[PDB]
């Protein structure tokens, strides 16, 4: 099933070039820029104090360059990582929030299609 192969089975090559075309599409969605660098405190009081395991798209980037994940459960984890820290930080009426919800969904479709594709 494709939740065990999530969990368990080791991304190959052709698997990361997958992931990167994931992230790329991330990148390129037009809710996504407030999600493409850290978080500045300048942006964000207490930000840092808050969100215990800050997250972002660049260094999601520099991750999957430098072959970090194992397995495509640790990829969605640092993915759900950025938008459940917005949604956490921030009220439900922030534009922030607002942007998570949007390309959460968005990141589930595509998150899908890479899944269907493994086989
Ligand atoms: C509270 N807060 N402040 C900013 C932010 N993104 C920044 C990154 C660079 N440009 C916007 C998010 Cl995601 C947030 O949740």
């Amino acid at each position: 099933t494709e939740d065990a192969m999530t969990v368990l089975t080791p991304l190959t090559e052709k698997d990361y070039e997958g992931l990167k075309r994931v992230l790329r599409s991330l990148q390129a969605h037009k809710m996504a820029w407030p999600f493409l660098e850290p978080v500045d405190p300048n942006d964000a009081p207490d930000y840092y104090g808050v969100i215990k395991e800050p997250m972002d798209l660049a260094t999601m980037e520099e991750r999957v360059q430098r072959r970090y994940y194992e397995k495509l459960t640790e990829f969605v984890a640092d993915m759900t990582k950025i938008f459940d820290n917005c949604r956490y930080y921030n009220p439900s009426d922030s534009p922030f929030y607002q942007c998570a919800e949007v390309l959460e969904s968005f990141f589930v479709q595509k998150l899908k299609g890479f899944k269907a594709s493994r086989s």
